[PDB]
């Protein structure tokens, strides 16, 4: 079972002894520090609060466990047993902490306060930064949500240009990343952040996370359809790729189905197998049950263009109202090899240059904490009853300078966001603080449904 | 609770309908595909124990999956019968056999590392159902490998500048807890780092190792007290010296690291440590050094400038190799921007400036991906209508993605290297014993390794010498 006393950087175990004597408050904040990616989607704190921070997170057994582990880990007695026992005894193991945050799904420019943390009991001055490590992992859902939103902007631009509308945009970037992430827990979190932006996923772990921690009106937040993998083709033997294809499309004759076609020769598969031998099985399919051909190797742009060129000569192509070529409704393509934000752009731009509609294609999808510079810093403390504004400001890197004092987030006269420092929010010159109390003394005090998060994270173009 | 029926890529739910009819066996393998020439095999045992072993199928889990997939696919495609069979016939234990190279083994790219096959003909579909969960072993493999390569660099330069490898296992400390994607990842990643080193701040790694692997020592990893920017800055911008003095006095008898770049790293080293507080430093024991931590600026330039500063404020000696060495009560740690490329740049830069690597330690925490070592799971053999056939992919535009054929086995070559035999050629017995061992069979873990054996297996040659 998870033990919050063992869920911090080791050195933080020793910090309670290092603050100035008589420190009663430590107040810290999280921002995506300013230096592409000018605005970030704030998403994922709610998961952390509920799974790890709320309720009785301290017990006698957990304190004894940490005591024993840290004795061996430090080869010495340094663990703050008394501090944790106090929280156990005084607050029945609930954390005397208050956290204020921007609403989940909000799109905010870099360099703004996203959330703040402070102790609500003077005895627990040391607790604010103990939980830095766990709260900072919010960088991941934030960065995933942000990066996927940036990809969606690109797809929307090109789909709108080549087709005149945004029909199907939310199914244009399917999550294929389950096997490529570092753990089961990460798969769930990352998939949930993808699903803020899209509705097609193969990462099943995302559905349960969303249902447990966020909630949707619909039974599930994400969908998929049947498809082959290389093993269901290659198992038939090298000479029987056609038999494989025929069997699979016949098994899934009235639902969409995607079939990886590059096991031996993508160009032959498209031109001769799909385009000639099995063509009669494809042109007979319903608009609701297209075959989606999947190339999966070679240069992604070159291969997509060649595949379209091949299919365009074997199948009846139309020209839509914007003048772009469109495959018949029972035939589409999906490319999931090598697709990052850069190549996605390259492919849609290249399709556009060859007069191919983005209607024809869908895509299948490492980010670090450094990408958006997600950082947690102490900005205000109270020692001997006097408040002081604190910050780092390293001489050799002005970009690492942190914010000073009590912080608040505000709407500007032009309707933008601004972060006020040094408690200046209290001057009431910028109206109300936009942060909301989301956690206080062991309880989640404000939360958001996945439907509302999705709404908050919409593109302007979707808002029309 | 975790549900194996919900722990696969969605499309794999539909594959049981796609294999050739009359298929009784699907046999698949994992390799770090050739295109980091040797990889540390580590982490499978965790997955086996946490997710695959025991009664992993129940009536409730089958129903939960049926319900989820009905909505997810908007269709009934889930193989309820197949899972029911496992529940009824095997008390919910997976009829799968997994054979793997021992954990810790250091194996060249392009070799079979583990194989998976169904042990019951009805469960031909199950082999690849669990590809997704097993392929996540790419992560501890790649972390263990990447840290081993950083250890090789440190070893080379420590040996060259000092004449020995003393303290090598504490030269790269794990700082990465906050920078990973999740709590679970933190434990897995820390455990892979600990295959190579002993200093860690990622506590999660210790519990994982104790639960899934085990060590003779009480814990596999260690740390010492240290400040963070907050415990310095909280004193106020005018009181950095007061913060330093308080902290080193609180930890007067144990090693302590103190981040010194809050305002001006060069002033802090030359004037605060080097003059105002020097008397509190030179009095420290060799078992309790102060470890100064810069944390900004160009990593190489900042490290050299910090050493140059300290070298003029403190008594430097020259070791038998001709390199400069700070007095034993004073050391440096660089934990900002340290990846494998910059680690190399720093130690080489230090060597050029005649500074021993004894003076410095590093902290870790671009990302490693599954593409780095090309970790991949592929079907190589099936039995259909009672006939074994060797299967594989071989995409025309990318020979690098060609996969291996048939039943596989891993062997020592006559010169002591490794070779993977394809097409069941291992059966000829021309290359001695298959090095893959059965680690999982029919819901039971059949062979396990302690963390101690793994560390021994993953040792560097320079350590062996
Ligand atoms: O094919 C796979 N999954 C199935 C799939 C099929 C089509 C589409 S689509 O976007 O064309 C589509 C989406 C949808 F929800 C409704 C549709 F009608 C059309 C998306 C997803 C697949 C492939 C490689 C892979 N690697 C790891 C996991 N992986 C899964
Ligand atoms: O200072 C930190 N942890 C403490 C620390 C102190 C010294 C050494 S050392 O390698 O000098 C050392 C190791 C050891 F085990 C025995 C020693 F005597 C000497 C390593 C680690 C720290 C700093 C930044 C950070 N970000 C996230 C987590 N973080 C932790």
């Amino acid at each position: 079972e998870f033990n919050i006393l063992l869920a911090t950087d080791s050195y933080k175990v020793t910090h309670y002894k290092q603050y100035p004597p008589n420190t009663s408050k430590v107040y810290s904040y999280f921002e995506c520090r300013e230096k592409k990616y000018e605005e970030t989607v704030f998403y994922g704190l709610q998961y952390i609060l509920n799974k790890y921070l709320k309720g009785k997170v301290v017990t006698k057994e957990k304190i004894q466990e940490a005591k024993d582990v840290y004795k061996e880990h430090f080869q010495d007695d340094v663990f703050n047993e008394k501090g944790w026992n106090y929280i156990l005894e005084k607050y029945d193991g609930h954390l005397p902490i208050e956290i204020k945050a921007v609403p989940e799904g909000f799109v905010i420019p870099r360099g703004n306060v996203l959330f703040t943390v402070e102790n609500t009991d003077p005895e627990c001055y040391w607790l604010t930064n103990w939980i830095e490590t766990i709260l900072v992992q919010s960088w991941y859902p934030i960065t995933v949500a942000t990066n996927f939103r940036e990809q969606k902007k690109i797809l929307a631009k090109y789909l709108l240009e080549t087709s005149g509308n945004l029909d199907g945009l939310e199914y244009k970037l399917h999550d294929f990343g389950y096997r490529g992430v570092s753990s089961q827990e990460t798969a769930g979190i990352g998939a949930s952040a993808h699903l803020v932006n899209f509705k097609g996923t193969d990462t099943v772990a995302g559905l349960a996370l969303i249902k447990k921690y966020y909630g949707t009106k619909d039974p599930v937040p994400g969908y998929s359809v049947p498809a082959a993998e290389h093993s269901t083709i290659t198992a038939w033997g090298k000479d029987h790729e056609k038999d494989a294809f025929e069997h699979i499309v016949t098994q899934f004759s009235s639902v969409p189905v995607s079939v990886v076609s590059d096991s031996y020769d993508i160009y032959n598969a498209c031109e001769k197998i799909w385009g000639e031998d099995l063509r009669h099985l494809i042109v007979s399919r319903s608009t609701q049950a297209p075959l989606i051909i999947r190339p999966d190797s070679g240069n992604p742009l070159d291969t997509v263009l060649k595949v379209l060129e091949i299919l365009g000569k074997k199948f009846p192509v139309t020209e839509n109202s914007k003048g772009y070529k469109l495959l018949p409704p029972y035939l589409r393509v999906i490319q999931g090899d090598g697709v990052d934000i850069n190549t996605l752009q390259e492919i849609v731009e290249g399709m556009k240059q060859k007069m191919w509609s983005i209607e024809n294609i869908a895509f299948g999808s490492k980010l670090t904490r450094d990408l958006l510079n997600c950082s947690f810093k102490c900005s205000y403390v109270v020692t001997n009853g006097l408040g002081i504004n604190v910050f780092k400001d390293p001489v050799a890197d002005p970009n690492k300078r942190s914010k000073k004092g009590r912080l608040s987030l505000h709407r500007t006269p032009a309707g933008n966001f601004v972060t006020l420092e040094e408690g200046k929010g209290d001057l009431e010159e910028y109206g109300q603080d936009l942060l909301h109390t989301v956690f206080k003394n062991g309880k989640v005090t404000k939360s958001y449904s996945f439907d509302e998060i999705r709404k908050n994270a919409q593109l302007n173009i979707e808002l029309e």
